[PDB]
């Protein structure tokens, strides 16, 4: 019942412009488009060829805009698919005098593709050719710019591979009616600058059951491991991509320390890329710490080692055993950073340099937006974006904040269990973080290196309480896990 | 003829608190048309209890259940239903997740639970406007045809927006839930978080939960018909004991605590008593 | 004439290639092509340090020809935030920043220091601000 092929030579076959189009012949030329003069009237065939350039399938439509399908016009139906054999980022049309503005903008050299059933089976036309869109790095979904077009935006978003889709926004109606209008400088950037977000915000009917299985393989539920002590692994099971870990104690008693040892922990045993924000100290500083740490002792207290080790040529051996693997970043300023002037740089890691755990010491640097009574806001505002950016793109993130001064009793350094209520700021982080570590130690009692570890919040397991406990090694300045009960 | 095909068919009784009961002693079920508002403090089990409402009911009875889980996506929340429907904590494993992967499992659990095609879901994490949830929480209700909604986390805050104190955001946005509710007769359960006393012992530490402890210039207090409200103590000899009180119910208005429940740390649910 | 957002003093004498230098006012372009003796990818950009996001973003599919990009902008504060601003909407990957040890590519001509210029075009990438410097080059 369906069309035979039309033959390039045999229905009055000729490779011209699209004049009112803004198309030239060169560009119909490559993309196998061309113009059809059967009983007078002037049809436009658009050959869907496959990876061998045998014509599968076309799609012919003449003045009024009509449509009519010839040949095996499959689910996988995809305008240009045979012009690529994968590549980096690859342009989506929704029709194909679309796909052949990018192309002339391109001059033809990109890969540009185009929906073979419109709009309405974008969600089946993607999820036929999910193997294929595959080979790139990027999926720049331009469909058209109105109710239904976002629509298929939306239905296409959802079954395309995660993380690579993009949507352009076009101030007319389609890729074309950009071009012929003014707008050849709105189209292009936008295909190199659209947005790298979610479907939003139907996707119900399962569907992702697979995907689900392809999720569980990739992002494990023992994601990562505190070192120092075990027992926050038994009630955390460590820190997944995209969860917020809250650490917090009292004044000197060993956040830094604790952070610390995990940021080098996970960056030498397991190799991880961690990005540190010591806003507190300088990067050499945090250096010196870490460096120090690695070698199981203290460059801060033995002054006249420090001299000798550095200069005779202990100190270029160990930094190139610690940092040479190139694992470790860190933030340097000390210039009190502004929220969206950290943000930037948190992000620029992670993406940029492709970090896999954020480390922020001290959340109460807030130093945005001057004129706002109580900071309560602030880090509460700061909260909420630290939240989206670290799910979004599946990054540990590590935050230190510190504790209010309760003044009702015995306070902190001297024991006193440290609540949820407890926390700096209008509790916006025990709602955004899901897992909140707390150190306790009596730093005026028998046992001032002996720390104790509670778990406060763990939204993945649910599991709170007593981890365990920790011994301060004042030689190596390390958390060393203590046998207390 | 209306009261007649209103009191043949309403669900009055539809789809009874699970996980314990008292609940259903005091609020007889959910109706449609009502919002049931659920709360306790951070990481208590708001999402906990809600969840297994969520599960239960489109499964024993069988209803499209819809989600919109703002804070997480939707594969880690659909994680949490497959492991809670077999009664394992299986986003807590790397060793039971690798198994229903390999031995081919996970397919069978799957398609035991969802194969109705009772569940449907919100999918974005990434700012939801108030009249870009609502439009889709109403196409889940009419397009998709579900009896349930559900609705975590009433916040999303993040946005300035224009508007200082978003108390009256949460205000104005739950009178617009409470008409979509019952304009469509829709059972309506949402979670809202607990204010910070600081002002002695609080929520999680014990402390019972009074209708001036919920978050926002009590709106949600008014709109909403049933309040269920959980309280457990994590740092005391049972972490896993949570009471439940009902801190409102238009239909019944029988308020109080209703009982208790544990907290089973192998299939992750609410058993009453034990 | 027609000074649109996309000038690039230069643009018409290059088809790609390897390398191309990206310098700010016009002498400086004039200053790098001398010491190549006018035989490699140099240009400028048409509407000085402000506009740099926005000519730099302008051709960003002409840049793409390019495997680098040579970022030789001034060397002072609006300098810096130019390199800044530029390179944000540059392709990742094809980035690279000039110092040198006097106020453009002209002055440090004339002062002796052509030893400084056209080695500085042979040297990585990182880009952009604040570092965050991956730990080893903190040396």
């Amino acid at each position: 019942m369906t069309y035979n092929v039309w033959n390039f030579g045999e229905s009055n076959g000729r490779y011209s412009a699209l004049t009112a189009r803004g198309i030239s012949k060169e560009t119909c030329q490559k993309a196998g488009y061309w113009i059809a003069k059967v009983d007078g009237v002037m049809y436009q065939v658009a050959d869907y060829r496959d990876q061998n350039g045998n014509i599968v399938s076309q799609k012919v439509r003449d003045k009024d805009k009509n449509f009519k399908t010839t040949g095996s016009h499959k689910s996988d139906a995809l305008f240009g698919k045979h012009l690529w054999n994968g590549g980096k980022k690859i342009v989506v049309t929704e029709g194909e005098i679309d796909m052949l503005t990018v192309m002339e903008l391109q001059d033809c050299k990109y890969p540009v593709v185009s929906l073979g059933h419109g709009a309405s089976a974008a969600k089946k036309t993607c999820a036929a050719n999910y193997e294929y869109f595959d080979q790139f790095e990027q999926i720049i979904l331009m469909f058209d710019m109105d109710e239904a077009g976002r629509k298929a935006v939306e239905e296409a978003a959802q079954v395309l591979p995660a993380g690579k889709v993009r949507v352009a926004v076009l101030p007319c109606k389609d890729a074309n009616e950009c071009h012929l209008n003014g707008h050849d400088r709105e189209i292009m950037e936008q295909v190199w600058n659209a947005g790298p977000w979610i479907p939003d915000g139907v996707v119900s009917a399962l569907s992702l059951r697979e995907r689900i299985r392809e999720h569980l393989s990739s992002e494990e539920s023992v994601g990562l491991l505190f070192s120092g002590c075990t027992g926050i692994n038994d009630k955390t099971l460590g820190a997944r991509g995209g969860e917020v870990i809250m650490v917090t104690s009292g004044s000197g008693m060993g956040k830094s320390t604790f952070v610390r040892q995990q940021a080098l922990q996970w960056g030498t045993a397991m190799g991880k890329k961690v990005g540190l924000a010591m806003l507190e100290e300088s990067v050499e500083e945090t250096a010196e710490d870490l460096i120090g740490l690695h070698n199981r002792v203290r460059l801060r207290q033995s002054d006249s080692l420090k001299r000798e080790i550095i200069e005779n040529g202990k100190f270029d051996q160990w930094f190139d055993e610690l940092f040479g693997n190139d694992t470790f970043h860190l933030y340097d300023s000390f210039a009190e950073a502004e929220t969206d002037r950290l943000l930037a740089k948190l992000a620029y890691m992670r993406s940029g340099l492709g970090c896999d755990v954020i480390i922020l010491d001290h959340i109460s640097i807030v130093v945005s937006a001057s004129g706002e009574s109580d900071e309560r806001k602030m880090i509460d505002n700061l909260m909420t974006k630290l939240k989206g950016f670290a799910k979004s793109t599946g990054v540990v993130l590590v935050v230190i904040c510190h504790l209010k001064n309760p003044d009702k009793g015995k306070a902190h350094e001297e024991g006193r269990p440290v609540s949820i209520t407890d926390l700096r700021g209008s509790g916006a982080l025990r709602q955004l973080s899901d897992t909140i570590i707390a150190l306790e130690r009596n730093q005026q009692g028998d046992m001032p290196n002996l720390v104790l570890v509670r778990i406060l919040k763990c939204r993945f397991t649910g599991d709170t309480g007593i981890a365990g406990y920790m011994e301060y090694n004042k030689e190596t300045g390390w958390l060393e896990p203590s046998s207390y009960s």
